[PDB]
C-alpha cells in the first residue's frame, strides 16, 4: 500500500519491447518482484523495478 517501484539507477536504455528484458531483469537483477520499460511523455523508456506490484 506504498511506494514499491524504483527506476534501475543503472541500465542501457534499449532492448525493450516485451515484458521480459526489463521485467525478468528486475525480477532478479534487483531481487524485485516484477518490472517493465515505462516511458515518460517524452519517448524514453526506463527499467522500472516493482517490488510490490499491484
Amino acid at each position: 500500500q506504498d511506494k514499491c517501484k524504483k527506476v534501475y539507477e543503472n541500465y542501457p536504455v534499449s532492448k525493450c519491447q516485451l515484458a521480459n528484458q526489463c521485467n525478468y531483469d528486475c525480477k532478479l537483477d534487483k531481487h524485485a518482484r516484477s518490472g517493465e520499460c515505462f516511458y515518460d511523455e517524452k519517448r524514453n523508456l526506463q527499467c522500472i523495478c516493482d517490488y510490490c506490484e499491484y
